[PDB]
């Protein structure tokens, strides 16, 4: 139940507002190069650094997209912002895409840290998996949504085996095979 | 069941919004009044007023909800690098409350956005929630929020919840009764 409202929160409050307009934001920037899907990272351990360079230094910030505004909930001119990132291979750019973590997992982490929330670390992993499931299902019955974005769910055990940069690039190159 | 959904959303609203803005809020307001509002009976108040309509009916534009609520200006914006999003923007709007053709108050006013999700979830088949579910959920959302705020280090007389059931009714009047109470 907890993760269910979180998943609908994410779609209703954010994904259904911005995705419909994402290509126009790209085409604006691209013409005056970046892939036209939003890449959303879903780390099941819910460990989410505000800076991606923390998760892999081969992930460097490049630019912001043009902002988007909605008047919503009686707040005037609410701003939706996204960041473009380069992904490095042997010190040199290999890819470019719009990239971010799903914020609702950062909420799930903090709830596990605060006593009044009554939420164990075991609860957090199950709610994380649940969150991923629900979001995936919502995004299937909404093709106008799925076709503008790509989800990546994964799990880490300190495993020096794992490069977030390499995994994204694996997904980027595999899109180019279509 | 209807507890855990509501519970979840209340924590989300604290973690991801309230605990980040409530601390700076009074500085933001104070700056606004000193430099841009030398109206002696027309200052902005020091609390954020959060409308909690219990049917989860949330329009996007507060002005169309009631004509005695007029948009005036925005506080200076607050930004944070969040989850890989460089420069996320938290923003708040100042509204004038009109009564008997006069100005009766000025405050920072908004709906609790999470209520929009409770509505949708009771409209979409896939979510599987009734209207009665939504009403139970909205009640528990307010209760959990109150509990959270009563123990929160960021809440320091810098917040007020306004819950109401929702013709003849007037939103501004409702907000004015809370303003006057202080
Ligand atoms: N009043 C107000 N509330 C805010 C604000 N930011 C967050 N919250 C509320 O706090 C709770 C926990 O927030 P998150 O943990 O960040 O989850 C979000 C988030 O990943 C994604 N998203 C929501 C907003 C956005 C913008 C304006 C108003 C409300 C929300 C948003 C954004 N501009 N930029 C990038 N992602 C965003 O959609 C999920 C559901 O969002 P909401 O249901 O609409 O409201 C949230 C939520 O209920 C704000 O500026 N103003």
């Amino acid at each position: 139940n907890v993760a269910h409202g979180l998943a609908w929160s994410y779609y209703i409050g954010y994904l259904r507002l911005i995705l419909p307009e994402l290509q126009a934001r790209i085409r604006t920037y691209n013409q005056h190069a970046v892939s036209q899907r939003l890449y959303i990272l879903l780390p099941l351990d819910c460990g989410v650094p505000d800076n991606l360079s923390m998760a892999d230094p081969n992930i460097r910030f490049l630019d912001k997209l043009p902002q988007q505004t909605g008047d919503r909930a009686g707040i005037k001119d609410r701003v939706y912002s996204n960041s473009i990132y380069e992904l490095l291979e042997n010190g040199q750019r290999a890819g470019t895409c719009v990239l971010e973590y799903a914020t609702p997992l950062q909420t799930l982490f903090a709830m596990s840290q605060y006593s009044q929330a009554g939420f164990s670390r075991e609860d957090r992993l199950e709610q994380a998996k649940l969150f991923c499931r629900t979001l995936e299902d919502i995004l299937a019955d909404a093709p106008e949504s799925q076709n503008n974005c790509r989800l990546i769910a994964y799990q880490e055990p300190d495993d020096s085996s794992f490069s977030l940069s390499q995994e994204v690039l694996r997904h980027l190159r595999q899109e180019e095979k279509e």
